[PDB]
C-alpha cells in the first residue's frame, strides 16, 4: 500500500470535512463582500528575503523554507502580509487609494499543524482609526454570521504607541522597539529585555498592567495620540452597534515586528482557546520595502482552526449533509436515452441533478437518492413516457408529471 | 527595494486579475453543483513516492520536488489524481459508491509557467461509459457557461483498448502498454521499449483510422472499445451535446494510468493546446494496493488555455468591482450617524462602504464612482434631524432611514 495518511502536519479535506471548511469560507467571502473588500491572491511560494525582518519573531523562526534545484532561497509563506506589500509596492502610483483587499491563503510553518488557512483583510491608504474600526467590525460580523454572540467572544484592543512613548522616554533607540514588542508579546521576558539592552522593564510592565484608558491618560496625558485614537475607535464601534464586542486591554501587543499603532485580537470569553484572530496598523512596512512615499496600512488575520474548535464547543457546526435537487432514475437501460433528455432539462433550468449511472433496480436507485440527500426522485418509465410524463416522488407517495412542468 | 516580481513562473492575482479567475472558478463550481459532484481538497505537498510510476511520463519528468529538513522526499503535486486515489484508498470500505468528487487545486511543475490551477472532476465506482458521458458533458457545460459554442470547441474521444489489442496481438508484455501510450502520445522510442518495425506499422495504421466503423473492420464490432464508444456517443447525443463530441483514433493522452476511454477538449481553429483532458483509469487503485479493483474516470481542465481562448473570442470583458452603497458623512461630526446607517444597510444584505478618511463630498462621490457604487448615501445634519438621508442613484433626494433597505 501507498501511505494513505497525508504529509506530516497537513490536513486532508474529504467531502465531509470540505463542507465545514466551505461553510467557514462562505462567511469570510460574504463578510468581505458586505464590507466592500476585493479579492486577491499571490503565490504560496515566495522569496525567503521577503521575511527577513531580524526582530526574533516566532513567525520567522518557524519558516518552512527550502532551496530550489537552482539555488534560490524560497519559502512557503508563513503569512500573507508581505505578499500584499509586494503587490502594493509593485503597483506603486497606479493603485487607487483607499484600497480594501482580502484573501484566504493557506500559510505554512515548520517547527503539530504545519499548515492553516488564514482569512486576511487589509485596508490601504487610510490614516485614521476608521480603518481599524471597520476591520474589527468585519471580524465581529464574521463571528456573528457563524452564530456566535458578544457573550461568546470579544476583541481586545490596544495601541503600541503607549509602549513606544514609555520605551522612548528611557532613551531606547527606535530600532529596538520591534524586538521589545516581540518580547513583551511573550519570568523569561524579564531576562530577554536586558539582552536587547531594570527600571525600564519596571515601567513597561506597570503600563501593560493598567486596566483602563483613563489610567493610560493619567500616565501619558489625555491628548496623547494613543488616547485620542482609542477613544475615537471605541466611539465608532459603539456607533456601528458592536460596543459589547470590544474592550480595552493594555497587555495586547501581538507578535509581529511591523505594527505601529492600534493592535487587536479576538478571544473566547471562557478563556479556553488561543486567539481567534489578530491584527493592527502597520504604517511603516511599505517604507521598509522601499516605497518612496509612506503608505498607511492596517489589517488582520483570522485562522481556520481555532474558530472551528470554538464553533464545535458551542454546538454551531452541525454536519450539513450533501444535497442535490433531483435524482433521475431510468426504469431500465432502454430508458437511459430518455432519462438523459430529462436530466438535461433539469440542469438547464438551474437545478442540481444526478442520473443513476450504473445498472440497478428502482428501489436501490431510490435508496441512493436518499443517501445523497435528494429532494426529489424522477423515475423515467416507458408507460409514463408515452403519455409525455415522468413519475415524481418527493423525499423531503408518487405521481405523474408532464415533462414541461418539472422545472 | 524588495523584488516586486513574483517567484519565477508564478502568477500574482491583484483584484483585476482575481475577478477573471473568479469568473472562471464560479463556472467550475456551478457546473460541479449542477452535476452533483462534491468538493474535496488535500495538501499541495505530497510524498514523492506518490508519483513514481516509471513510464517516462512528462508529468513525472517535470516534478517540483525537494527534500525536507529531516530527509523526506516530498513534492508540490504535479496533478491531483494520485491525491484523490490516496484519499479513496484511505476511506476503503467506508466510502459509499458511487462517489463524484471535484476540486480546483493549484498544481506545480519544474522544467515557462511553473504553476496552474486545474479543475478536477472524477467519478468513482461506475463501471459503465455513463461515467465518461457525464464527465465529457460536464466539461462541455462549463465551456458553454463561459459563452463558447460547439462551433468554437469540441471534445475528441477515443479508447486505449483498441491500441491495447493491437499491441497485445504482437506478443508485447502487458507491463509495456503504459510506456507505449506515453510514447504514442508524442518511431525510435518504441524500438527501445522493445517493439519491432511491423508492430509500429500496425500502431500507426490504426491511430490513422478516421471512424468507428473503420475500427470495427479491424478489431470486430463486438470488441469492447467499439461497443463502449457507440454507447458513449449515443448517450451524449441523447443528452443533447452531440455537436460537441467526435471520434479521434489518435487521442491517447500522456498519462500512464488510463485503461479505457480517453478524451480531450480543443479549439476548432487549431490555435491552442488542449483545453482539458481525461479518461477512465480502472487499475490505478489496484496499483496503490486496493484489495478490490475500483473503477474510476475523470478529467483535468486547466485555468490558462481556456482564458487564452476566451480572450481571443472576446468573452472576457473586464467586469469592474461593484458595491451597492457608499455611505458619505457630510463631515466628521456625522460619522457616528453614518456608521448607524452603514450597519443597517449591511444587516439588510447589502454591500456597502463608508468613506473612511476625511474628505469633501464631491471627492467622496468620485470615489463612489471609481468603486462602482450603485447608490450614494449622503448623511447630512439637516436631513438627519428630519429622520432622513440623501440618496443619489449612480448607475438627489431625501429618504427616510427606515425605507433605505
Ligand atoms: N499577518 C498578521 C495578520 C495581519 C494581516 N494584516 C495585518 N496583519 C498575522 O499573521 O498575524
Ligand atoms: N490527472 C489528469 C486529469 C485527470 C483527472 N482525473 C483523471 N484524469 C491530468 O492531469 O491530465
Ligand atoms: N496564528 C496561529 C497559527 C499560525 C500558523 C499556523 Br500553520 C497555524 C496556526
Ligand atoms: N496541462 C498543461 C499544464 C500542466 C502544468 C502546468 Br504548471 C501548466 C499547464
Amino acid at each position: 500500500m501507498v501511505e494513505t495518511e497525508p504529509v506530516q502536519g497537513c490536513r486532508d479535506f474529504p467531502p465531509e470535512a470540505m463542507r465545514c471548511r466551505r461553510h467557514l469560507f462562505d462567511v469570510f467571502h460574504a463578510t468581505a463582500k458586505t464590507f466592500g473588500f476585493e479579492e486577491y491572491d499571490a503565490p504560496v511560494l515566495e522569496s525567503e528575503e521577503l521575511y527577513i525582518r531580524k526582530a526574533g519573531e516566532e513567525i520567522t523562526e518557524q519558516m518552512f523554507n527550502f532551496i530550489t534545484k537552482g539555488g534560490h532561497r524560497v519559502a512557503l509563506r508563513p503569512e500573507m502580509t508581505p505578499s500584499l506589500a509586494r503587490l502594493l509596492l509593485g503597483k506603486g502610483r497606479s493603485l487607487l487609494l483607499p484600497a480594501k483587499w482580502y484573501s484566504i491563503p493557506q500559510c505554512w510553518r515548520y517547527e503539530r499543524r504545519r499548515e492553516h488557512y488564514q482569512w486576511n483583510m487589509d485596508i490601504v491608504g487610510v490614516k485614521s482609526v476608521s480603518a481599524e474600526v471597520e476591520l474589527v467590525c468585519a471580524a465581529c460580523w464574521a463571528m456573528r454570521s457563524l452564530g456566535l454572540s458578544s457573550k461568546d467572544v470579544g476583541i481586545k484592543v490596544n495601541s503600541r504607541k503607549v509602549l513606544q512613548t514609555v520605551v522612548e522616554q528611557a532613551g531606547v533607540t527606535s530600532d529596538k522597539f520591534a524586538p521589545v514588542c516581540v518580547i513583551v508579546d511573550k519570568e523569561e521576558v524579564e531576562a530577554q529585555l536586558a539582552v536587547l539592552g531594570p527600571t525600564v522593564v519596571d515601567a513597561i510592565t506597570t503600563t501593560l498592567s493598567l486596566k483602563s484608558i483613563d489610567e493610560i491618560a493619567q500616565r501619558v496625558g489625555e491628548e496623547h495620540e494613543a488616547v485620542k485614537e482609542l477613544r475615537q475607535f471605541f466611539e465608532q464601534v459603539e456607533a456601528y452597534g458592536y460596543g459589547d464586542w470590544v474592550l480595552f486591554d493594555a497587555s495586547v501587543v501581538r507578535g509581529l515586528a511591523y505594527y505601529t499603532g492600534i493592535v487587536f485580537e479576538g478571544f473566547d470569553r471562557e478563556g479556553k482557546f488561543r486567539a481567534l484572530c489578530g491584527g493592527g496598523r502597520y504604517d511603516n512596512l511599505l517604507t521598509t520595502y522601499g516605497s518612496p512615499t509612506p503608505i498607511p496600512c492596517a489589517g488582520f488575520g483570522f485562522g481556520d482552526c481555532v474558530i472551528v474548535e470554538l464553533l464545535q464547543e458551542k454546538r454551531l457546526l452541525p454536519d450539513i449533509p450533501h444535497v442535490v435537487d433531483d435524482v433521475v432514475i431510468p426504469f431500465d437501460e432502454s430508458m437511459r436515452p430518455h432519462a438523459l433528455a430529462v436530466l438535461r432539462r433539469l440542469r438547464d433550468a438551474g437545478r442540481s441533478a444526478d442520473i443513476i449511472l450504473d445498472k440497478k433496480k428502482v428501489v436501490q436507485a431510490f435508496n441512493y437518492a436518499d443517501r445523497v440527500g435528494a429532494v426529489r426522485a424522477v423515475l423515467v418509465a416507458p408507460e409514463e413516457w408515452e403519455r409525455g410524463e415522468v413519475q415524481v416522488k418527493m423525499l423531503r407517495r408518487g405521481f405523474a408529471v408532464p415533462l414541461d412542468r418539472l422545472v
